[PDB]
């Protein structure tokens, strides 16, 4: 069995490119797939570099979507082998992006390379939408370049995106959506006064308390088949002069919701100004969202996935919309179907991060079987 | 009527004597009362001097509490007058310390002089206690001269403390107590995670919800004759570690009780701990208090200066236990009955501090009062 996408996961992983950097990695890439057939586009924004690899030009358009850079390391000496030197070791390799996600790019890769050689003729498009900044604020990554392919008609019906979706063995978990995020900046208003006068000041801790009971106490709906129940989490409160004598003028409290189709972005604000409304606070209250839930319903890339992880891994593969999120949620926008599908995510952003040595020509094998299946 | 208090509050106001220094204050009262039979004792500890000044050997003895520290004025430039220098203006005398506390203190040393010219044979002793930070962390002033004094078995019959107490009009209360002081630092604890997978996290923002609503609902007591209920303010809240997408690890939560004779420190905190430990909460807790409530019920000294502001102010005194505190917590030991009684503290510890001008020779005219009624 191939050896190929090992080696150029060593080579992907040897690059330090920590965001929003690329060191290359999109230039090697479009090199190496520039050989079979692959135009590449260079879409470059801001500090931020970005690639639209594409071969063929008609429909069924399949698209792989991935990001070449990697979160920092943390002080060096705390790893067991230096972060950007991938070694193989008990029967794993590690390294800064083996699984977040430079392994699926290098996977995908090699599998393209694999379906060309056996079937040069095959119907429809392959293509890999690349960015050099998922991690951060990714304000200038894949969401501006699936507005200029939105923008000149270029459509996708079938994306996979490499983040690593895998519980523990590859294959028993394909994402088919995510949850929304919707996030509040709270200022509870008060008046500050000498603590032993309390009639003569407004404690924003005590106006807030009903309030705040209530919301960390809320079901917002109950989930379905697809989604787990929307999620409310206080990240951050702070008030206070930092005297023991004296009652705080205001309160800021920071809250997220991870929020399922069940819920939309307009009802939770309306539902958490009306808890605060009814129990009297005053307040300033800024809100931001940073992505609607997306959804791939049951369908055929679902489908396929399932049974080209069936016949390589031999599992079933359960769906989820469950954990953080991906540039699935603006490529969504042009592709017709869209699932994410790559190794275990239990080490990524970690110290020592690692993939299962074994898993990475069964990953290239379901990414090839799912090329033969679309196209 | 004499105007021998306002030039000595004059002379007092224009030294600088932000804690915990002196400036001299204290030997210039020493200086002044040895005129007329005074002994002086100096009792300096750490950067903090107190004087024990005492006229007479013999019961009953009469004290008069005091400081000669002032807080720092702030920007000078935000004062209509400097702070350091007193000025009269529509009526008023203007200066740090003008109510807390030096115009008292000049007043009562006026009063001693005109007192013992009157009746240079009355019966026991007039004592005054004086240091140089009350307003600061107070380790090393009046407390540890009470504890010379009772070790020696030095004990007061009557003590009055001249900080300001009146509303409005000199003389419509008068302190016969205080509340004490207990005050909380707690640590809940919870486990820090992403925001996105709360089963992996405990959110102590969450685990604290609901004992914090009930600390904040509960009645702790109805007070009574003499105290107002007793009193929990939270003082400061913090938690998170600035990211939006983080669920902190741990939440610290600062509070205090002004607590009346109704309740004890004891069962203040097992009420505390037995809200938090019914909720399930995970803490560390450390208490501490800095002082026990103390009260003089209605008796010949709290008579007394009612019947002086009567005469004196044409006014009845309310007897009052609210409010912060003073050095009367210390003194309480030593002393059998004690009172507060001063001009009006509206403005203390703020910018254009000032005392009604002519509320300064009806002051001494209080004490001279008091001391005719008990001596
Ligand atoms: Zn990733
Ligand atoms: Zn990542
Ligand atoms: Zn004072
Ligand atoms: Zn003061």
């Amino acid at each position: 069995t191939e050896t190929q996408s090992l080696e150029l996961a060593k080579e992907l992983i040897s690059r330090p490119s920590v965001t929003p950097d690329d060191r290359d990695c999109q230039k090697l890439l479009a090199e190496r797939l520039h050989k079979i057939g692959f135009a590449a586009e260079e879409l470059h924004f801001g500090d931020t570099k970005n690639i639209w690899l594409r071969r063929g030009t008609k429909a069924p358009v399949v698209c792989f979507a991935g990001h070449t850079d990697v979160v920092p390391t943390g002080p060096v000496e705390k790893w067991d082998s230096p972060p950007f030197e991938p070694a193989e070791r008990d029967g794993r390799l590690y390294g800064r992006g083996a699984a977040d996600m430079k392994t699926s790019i290098a996977c995908f890769v090699t599998a393209c390379e694999r379906f060309v050689a056996k079937h040069p003729n095959h119907q429809g498009s392959i293509a890999l939408l690349i960015t050099s900044d998922e991690e951060g604020d990714a304000l200038d990554g894949t969401t501006k370049v699936v507005d200029v392919l939105k923008a000149r008609d270029e459509l996708i019906d079938y994306c996979i995106v490499g983040e690593p979706t895998a519980v523990d063995k590859l294959g028993d978990m394909i994402k088919n959506g995510r949850r929304g995020s919707l996030s509040g900046n709270l200022t509870v208003k008060g008046k500050q006064g000498h603590i032993a006068y309390p009639h003569l000041a407004i404690n924003p801790v005590h106006t807030f308390a009903p309030a705040l009971l209530e919301l960390t106490q809320e079901v917002w709906d109950e989930g379905n088949e697809y989604f787990p129940p929307t999620s409310f989490q206080i990240s951050n409160i702070n008030g206070g002069t930092g005297a023991t004598n004296v009652i705080p003028g205001e309160l800021n409290v920071k809250f997220n919701f991870r929020f399922s189709t069940e819920s939309t972005e307009a009802g939770l604000k309306q539902r958490v100004h009306a808890i605060l409304d009814k129990h009297g606070v005053q307040y300033d209250l800024q809100w931001s969202c940073s992505g609607q839930p997306f959804l791939t319903q049951a369908g055929k890339l679902t489908d396929v996935a399932r049974a080209a992880i069936a016949e390589t891994c031999g599992i079933e593969a359960e769906l989820s919309t469950t954990g953080g999120t991906s540039d699935g949620r603006f490529i969504k926008a042009i592709a017709q179907e869209l699932i994410e599908l790559g190794p275990s995510n239990a080490t990524i952003h970690q110290i020592n991060e690692n993939v299962r040595l074994n898993d990475i020509p069964k990953l290239s094998a379901v990414y090839e079987g799912i090329l033969a299946r679309l196209l």
